[PDB]
């Protein structure tokens, strides 16, 4: 079991200069030749010439045209191919070689894989080594020319990076394209794509040089329909990269493709991005209202990488941070302004909360450039890209976006063409600092720590007020519990973007200010200060920190209803409920554990209600924000606030929360349900596909968001409002009418009239395996094992698996079954998925990373199954180390 360790960088005592592929890809097998153009580099010291290449078979290899000889010259273990320094040239030198590889049954999907009837790779991160030996490393940086051969009926069209130059028939119907790609680039880069694909195409003139780009979309012949919001986003994401940031694409043509099987999203491969079906293909009549966004936003990110991540690369894979959480802060920035809408950036907020606040006070916590790895596969965290994003964003809140992206272009112009660290984007953020400062003193030294420290800080609160000298007070401690990767936590450069609220009339008391805490303490005072505020901290979520605000719930309200910042109005919501949550956690438990006859709760405040109602009833408040607050706050995010949390007291204490708003509420909630449908389902634009509205969109999610709180109250006939929503034209609006059904007879009348609807698109099928999968439904297991017997089946398609079982993981009341039967379910599945693909069935674990926050029993439940898993003789590399992590061996 290899660990590799940041400190141990070395560059290679070799270099790769030229790649020369002949991809030929049969019926039952494909072979691969490749002749490597190479040399002696600068650091050399004699030592054996060391290939990476996985599963390989062995034709022949050559150095200078001269065959090798197994054991005399070379040996091969399956995963390192060595040549004996004394058979290895001391000058410039070919070596070439012949390997079989099999991608029809490459199940795994990392490599040349088989996805339905399309050939295509997988090479991030260290997947080009299952094609073709090579020194599988990003700093080896290569010229490509790639000729693909193929039966032609089956394959027609091919693809590479670089540029077609030539294409040619072979006898016995086949035919071959050539592709030379001459700029430099790391192998993880290199695609290939085969198949009887088809297109939408499109000519993007740049802003500035007025080059013509030629833009194609490809899908399977079915889907061709679903390609054209792709094509839209693509063209978007170009003119952002230019508009925002200057940066224009520099090569003929883009494309993208989507197949069907994909471990991830989608990938950035050179000129050839490739994307799973569901992150590029959507219809109206086929797709739930959530492709759309996520459509745009990942076109925009493989999009966005085109400079961060391709045109400047990394010099090693504990840089990957560096190009994935700032392609994530590039596409968060373009999401924002193409969607117009605050819940944009609070779901962004609500995902690191939730899930990255989870991982990093787990077993598994790590700064966001870890200090070794054993497998790169398990590398990709939201670790690295959520919080990844939101340290590369807390540069821009603390040099404001003119000097940000001054040192942008600083960071792009100085490396583009090469390999680059996180120190690089460090050293040009601070000569934007400086900058901005005036003074070359300044430095952000201490903001390195972000890359460095892992956990989350805590910053909280106190004020004073003067109301004689009109001077306010705001008190700040940061703090970082300590954990298995520092056992003393060093205070972080954190930027603490403020407003004042006036209590009287609502309005900004100090203009913009970002407070610079840099102390494990710091107080920071406002003169001219003619009334006590309410502070507004944190605006815009403006470092990922718990945020302890030390406020009333009585101030919290003001600030939802008259703060000027999303974020924050929301925040205080959140505070709100978080305070009742704790509280009828803590008296329902007790009711528990004391046996008790009768007990008391404490009521929902009032006054908090009230406040509700009044945006819910404010005609110009937003839609999106609307859903938010009357949605309590998510599982994943109060766990971090509990020890040992009973997911039943957890259970029951929502249930309390959300009847006993809905007893105050629910006429407001039909009655807005009702007067949101016109403008929510508006079929005007129904059949443009160029057309998205996502005010509309979300005017439809808080129609279903009231629709499913009306229908666990059993609100007086609101069975025929679900009725109804089932005949609507809008996927998200009949997949609701079944999940918000689960509470009435006619659940099943509904799972098979929307089982009908979906089964003939794949997409969509997997979308009804989701709402199966998520209904709160007494015999969810029952219903699990028929959609396992009836439509899943031995599928190896990992949006199959995961839709089927990833959302049942989140039923708090039944996957926490304290039997142990759900966490004896997935387990299962994790052992069944990793026997062909390991990466995805790490992903599968997720529900497993909380297992030491859960009450006793349940600790103890996880513990045996992860256990169990951990036994299985023919476990992954992948499985065993998540695994040997998260239980702390
Ligand atoms: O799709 C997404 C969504 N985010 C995300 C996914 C997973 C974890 C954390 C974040 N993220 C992609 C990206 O960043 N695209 O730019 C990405 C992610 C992973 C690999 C990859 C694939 C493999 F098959 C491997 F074997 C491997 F090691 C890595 C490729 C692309
Ligand atoms: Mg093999
Ligand atoms: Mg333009
Ligand atoms: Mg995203
Ligand atoms: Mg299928
Ligand atoms: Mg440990
Ligand atoms: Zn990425």
């Amino acid at each position: 079991p290899k660990i590799h360790y940041r400190k141990d960088y070395k560059p290679s005592g070799f270099i790769i200069n030229q790649v020369t592929l002949n991809i030929n890809i049969h019926d039952q097998e494909t072979i691969v030749r490749s002749v490597l153009d190479m040399d002696i580099s600068k650091h050399n010291v004699g030592e054996d010439l060391v290939f990476d290449g996985v599963g390989l078979k062995i034709n022949e290899i050559s150095i200078n045209n001269k065959k090798l000889v197994e054991g005399e010259e070379y040996t091969y273990d399956n995963e390192f191919l060595t040549i004996f320094s004394k058979f290895v040239p001391k000058s410039k030198f070919a070596f070439s070689s012949e390997v079989i590889i099999h991608p029809e049954t490459n199940y795994a999907l990392t490599g040349l894989y088989k996805s339905k009837n399309i050939i295509v790779s997988q090479c991030e991160a260290t997947g080009f080594r299952r094609i073709t030996f090579f020194i599988d490393r990003p700093d080896m940086m290569a010229k490509y020319d790639v000729t693909v051969t193929a039966d032609k009926e089956k394959y027609p069209v091919l693809l590479s990076n670089g540029d077609k130059v030539n294409e040619f028939e072979i006898p016995g119907g086949r035919h071959g394209a050539r592709f030379n790609d001459p700029p430099l680039k790391p192998c993880y880069l290199f695609a290939v794509v085969a198949g009887d694909l088809k297109h939408l195409s499109a000519t993007y003139i740049t802003k500035y040089t007025k080059k013509k780009v030629e833009l194609y979309v490809f899908s399977e012949e079915k889907y061709v329909s679903k390609l054209q919001w792709a094509l839209e986003c693509l063209k978007k994401s170009m003119a952002f990269d230019e508009d925002y940031f200057g940066l224009e694409y520099d090569l003929s043509r883009l494309n993208l493709v989507a197949v069907s099987d994909f471990n991830v999203g989608a990938m950035e491969n050179k000129g050839l991005n490739i994307f799973n079906a569901n992150s590029l293909l959507a219809s109206k009549k086929n797709s739930i209202d959530f492709s759309y966004a996520r459509i745009l936003t990942v076109v925009g990110h493989e999009y966005f990488h085109q400079y961060t991540g391709n045109r400047v690369t990394l010099r090693d894979w504990f840089q990957l941070t560096l190009k994935e959480g700032l392609t994530v802060h590039r596409e968060n920035l373009f999401s924002e302004e193409m969607t117009k809408t605050v819940t944009t950036r609070l779901s962004h907020v609500d995902l690191l909360r939730s899930v990255q606040f989870l991982e990093d006070s787990s077993p598994l916590s790590h700064p966001i450039r870890p200090e070794s790895y054993v497998s790169m596969e398990n590398f990709y965290t939201t670790t690295v890209y959520d919080k990844g994003s939101e340290v590369m964003r807390m540069y821009l809140t603390i040099l404001g976006e003119e000097y940000y992206k001054k040192g942008f272009d600083i960071y792009i112009k100085k490396n583009d063409g090469n390999t680059a660290t996180c120190e690089d984007f460090n050293y040009a953020m601070e000569q934007a600092y400086k900058m901005k400062k005036a003074d070359n003193s300044a430095n952000l030294n201490q903001y390195l720590l972000w890359f460095s420290q892992s956990g989350t800080p805590h910053v909280s609160f106190k004020y004073n007020y003067d109301a004689e000298k009109k001077q306010y007070s705001i008190h700040v401690n940061q703090y970082t519990k300590p954990d298995e990767n520092q056992k003393e936590k060093k205070p972080l450069f954190i930027p603490i973007s403020v407003g004042l609220i006036n209590p009287e009339n609502g309005k900004e008391m100090i203009s913009q200010t970002t407070l610079e805490l840099t102390k494990e303490s710091d107080t920071f005072v406002f003169n001219n200060i003619a009334v006590k505020p309410i502070p507004s901290l944190f605006r815009g979520f403006s470092a990922p920190v718990y945020i302890e605000d030390q406020l009333t719930d009585e101030e919290r309200i003001l600030l939802l209803k008259y703060d000027s910042d999303a974020f924050v109005r929301y925040n205080s919501c959140t505070n709100i409920y978080m305070k009742q949550i704790l509280m009828n956690y803590n008296e329902f438990l007790k009711a528990k554990n004391e046996k008790l006859e009768s007990f008391q709760l404490t009521p929902v405040n009032a006054q908090f209600i009230d406040a509700i109602k009044y945006l819910l009833e404010d005609p110009h408040a937003d839609a999106g924000f609307k859903s938010y607050i009357v949605s309590l706050p998510q599982d994943r995010y109060i766990i971090n606030f509990v020890s040992n949390l009973d997911t039943d007291v957890l259970a029951d204490t929502k249930e309390y929360i959300y009847k006993q708003i809905g007893d105050k509420l629910n006429d407001v909630y039909y009655k807005m349900f009702k007067s949101l449908e016109a403008k929510a389902d508006d079929l005007t634009y129904f059949n443009d596909e160029s057309h998205v509205d996502f005010d509309q969109m979300n005017m439809r999610t808080l129609r279903n968001t009231l629709l499913s709180l009306l229908s666990k109250a059993q609100y007086p006939n609101i069975l025929n409002e679900i009725i109804e929503h089932s005949k609507s034209p809008y996927p998200s609006n009949w997949l609701t009418s079944l999940s918000v059904s689960a509470y009435f007879d006619k659940y099943f009348e509904l799972y098979d009239k929307t089982y009908k609807l979906s089964k003939d698109d794949e997409l969509l099928l997997q979308e009804w395996l989701k709402t199966v999968s998520r209904s709160d439904r007494k015999d969810i297991y029952e219903i699990l094992k028929k959609l396992e017997n009836e439509v899943l089946k031995d599928s190896k398609n990992p949006n199959d698996i995961r839709a089927v079982y990833l959302p049942f993981t989140n039923n708090l009341r039944r996957f926490h079954d304290i039997s142990g039967k759900g966490y004896k379910l997935i387990a299962e599945v994790i052992t069944k998925t990793d026997k062909f693909n390991p990466m995805v069935a790490t992903q599968l674990c997720e529900p497993f990373k909380l297992w030491n926050k859960l009450d006793t029993k349940r600790q103890e439940l996880m513990l045996n199954e992860m256990n169990t898993m951990l036994q299985e003789p023919q476990i992954s590399n992948n499985l065993k180390e998540y695994l040997l992590r998260l239980t702390n061996k």
